[PDB]
Formats: structure tokens, C-alpha cells, sequence
DNA sequence: CATCTG
DNA sequence: CAGATG
């Protein structure tokens, strides 16, 4: 946790580069287990040799290891740190919408910046092109104190449309969270269900709404289930008019709600903990659901819920506010 | 995993 | 349809 933290951390970088710059999938894979395997490791690696007794470490690495031990830098790391065409490549990714792929045809091509971007906003798709005109807005954090409002309003709407849905504010927001990166909504009805076929409507007719009043800006993309666009608060008595931000919908068949519900407002540490006692407790949490565990090896069947409540009780827990959801 | 693009 | 992004 801090034992070996430079090692996991170059580790890393190096790991990062080898996907992004070079295509090299397996390569970065080998980083990954790599720099999770020394993560683990209770003692202080004082050495390559000692560091390639681990699994996931071979030679290479371990050649690393120790240029690094030996040294406080890395000949590579240092080459790379460099390199405008690295630098490129996570800068241009930055951009939402483009990826590592698409970064890398835009510097071939010879983009490499954002004025780049503008003069070629024609190479640019919808989606990136929004990217690229809220590039900015996108990178500054959500202050819950405009998440209440968000919420607020969202909330207004869905009720509006029809007083059967049900909507919920999860991630960090959902779990106290000061601030937030983007707005995800979970949504559900009790007329879509599991089996029940379909009904996108659903789904549209709120979005509408959304926009019907603006808090909507622009849609990222919107399928019969999920929804990502961009919202923005009103802006009040002009001066000071409002980030525009990331904002996620999507339906889920009532059946499902609280799994996805739970699961979503995380974090992945209160998730897992939760998943491993599950497990304990004779059960299986995803995503969707919860089941009851055979004794075969496996076994399914889903456990009907009507809260997070009933989740708890399943695995026979102490029902945690949001808040305490951290770990 | 669901949506888009081409 | 494979392949990209989130
Ligand atoms: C799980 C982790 C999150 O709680 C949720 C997915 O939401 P995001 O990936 O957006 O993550 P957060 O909601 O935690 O992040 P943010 O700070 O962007 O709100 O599911
Ligand atoms: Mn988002
Ligand atoms: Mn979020
Ligand atoms: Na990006
Ligand atoms: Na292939």
C-alpha cells in the first residue's frame, strides 16, 4: 500500500502506455497482474531477483524493478514522458468520445490538439464533437450543492410524466459524496418487468420531458434502455450561467431495481464486501440480482426483493445508510 | 453491456 | 457485421 508503491505505480504507467500507445494488449496485460501482484506482497522488494519470485514477474520486469531500485527514474518511463506522440495520444483521449484507437489515427494524421480538433471537427463524430465543444465543462467536477438542484428537477419531471416511476440518484452522490464527476439515474416502472416485453417508451418519454424543459442539452447517445446525453442548470438571473454536464438515464424492469439500485451506489469496496459475505450468507449478488446458492457447486433462482432492505436481510446484515457504503 | 459508425 | 467508446 505503500511498500511498493513506485514499483506498482511505473509499473502502471508502463502498463498504461503499452495499451494505449502501442496496441500492446498483452504487454500491458503483463504490467497489470504485475503491479496487482506486488500490491499484495508484505514486504519491501529490495530487489529485482526477489521481485521475479513472483508470479505475473519474469525477467523484463524484474530488469525494471531495478534500473528503478537502482535509480529513482526509468530510461523508458523517461523516453516516454517525452515523446509528443505519447503525449499526444492521452491528451487527445481526454476528449470524451475519443478513445486510444481514434487517438491514435488523429495524430497520424497529425491532430494532436485541441485547435487541431476545431479546424477538424468534420474528422469528428457526434459524439466527439460534443466532447470537444464541452471539453472544458467536462473535466470540472459536480459540487453537490448543483446535484441537489439537478436532482431536484429531474425528479420534478419524472413524477410529472407519470407518478409510477421511480428514480433514483445513485453513485457518490447517492453515497454522500461532496462532488461528483456526472449524473447517472436509475429508472424504473412497474409496467416493465423481467419478462414483460418491452416498452421504450418508457424510457423516451421522459427524456423528452427533459429536454421539453431544457435541462437537457444534447444526446450522446439513446437507446430503448440507456440513455447518455448532457444536462445543464438554468441559468438564473444572467451572470453566472451553469457547467454543462454528464448525465446518464436508464430503465430497468421493476424486478431489478434495488440490485442495480444497491450495486450502483457502490462503492466497488462496499460492493465486493457485500458480494463476499453473500457468498457466506448461502448467496449470489450481481448487477440484477440475488440467489440463493446450491450446494452442487452453483445454483440460481432469483430471490424476489422489494428494497436494499430486503437484500440486507438476505445475506442477514446490518442495513447501511448510503453514507457508510464506502468499504 | 449497450449504442454508434461505417 | 466487427470494432470502438463509455
Ligand atoms: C458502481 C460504482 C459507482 O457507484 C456506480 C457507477 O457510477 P460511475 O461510474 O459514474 O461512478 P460514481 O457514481 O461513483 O462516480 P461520480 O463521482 O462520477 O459520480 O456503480
Ligand atoms: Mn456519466
Ligand atoms: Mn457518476
Ligand atoms: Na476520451
Ligand atoms: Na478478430
Amino acid at each position: 500500500e505503500t511498500l511498493n508503491g513506485g514499483i506498482t505505480d511505473m509499473l502502471t504507467e508502463l502498463a498504461n502506455f503499452e495499451k494505449n500507445v502501442s496496441q500492446a494488449i498483452h504487454k500491458y496485460n503483463a504490467y497489470r497482474k504485475a503491479a496487482s501482484v506486488i500490491a499484495k506482497y508484505p514486504h519491501k522488494i529490495k530487489s529485482g531477483a526477489e521481485a521475479k519470485k513472483l508470479p505475473g514477474v519474469g525477467t523484463k520486469i524484474a530488469e525494471k524493478i531495478d534500473e528503478f531500485l537502482a535509480t529513482g527514474k526509468l530510461r523508458k518511463l523517461e523516453k516516454i514522458r517525452q515523446d509528443d506522440t505519447s503525449s499526444s495520444i492521452n491528451f487527445l483521449t481526454r476528449v470524451s468520445g475519443i478513445g486510444p484507437s481514434a487517438a491514435r489515427k488523429f495524430v497520424d494524421e497529425g491532430i494532436k490538439t485541441l485547435e487541431d480538433l476545431r479546424k477538424n471537427e468534420d474528422k469528428l463524430n457526434h459524439h466527439q464533437r460534443i466532447g470537444l465543444k464541452y471539453f472544458g465543462d467536462f473535466e470540472k467536477r459536480i459540487p453537490r450543492e448543483e446535484m441537489l438542484q439537478m436532482q431536484d428537477i429531474v425528479l420534478n419531471e419524472v413524477k410529472k410524466v407519470d407518478s409510477e416511476y421511480i428514480a433514483t440518484v445513485c453513485g457518490s452522490f447517492r453515497r454522500g459524496a461532496e462532488s461528483s464527476g456526472d449524473m447517472d439515474v436509475l429508472l424504473t416502472h412497474p409496467s416493465f418487468t423481467s419478462e414483460s416485453t418491452k416498452q421504450p417508451k418508457l424510457l423516451h418519454q421522459v427524456v423528452e420531458q427533459l429536454q421539453k424543459v431544457h435541462f437537457i442539452t444534447d444526446t450522446l447517445s439513446k437507446g430503448e434502455t440507456k440513455f447518455m446525453g448532457v444536462c445543464q442548470l438554468p441559468s438564473k438571473n444572467d451572470e453566472k450561467e451553469y457547467p454543462h454536464r454528464r448525465i446518464d438515464i436508464r430503465l430497468i424492469p421493476k424486478d431489478q431495481y434495488y440490485c442495480g439500485v444497491l450495486y450502483f451506489t457502490g462503492s466497488d469496496i462496499f460492493n465486493k464486501n457485500m458480494r463476499a459475505h453473500a457468498l457466506e450468507k448461502g448467496f449470489t449478488i450481481n448487477e440484477y440480482t440475488i440467489r440463493p446458492l446450491g450446494v452442487t457447486g452453483v445454483a440460481g433462482e432469483p430471490l424476489p426483493v422489494d428494497s436494499e432492505k430486503d437484500i440486507f436481510d438476505y445475506i442477514q446484515w446490518k442495513y447501511r445508510e448510503p453514507k457508510d457504503r464506502s468499504e
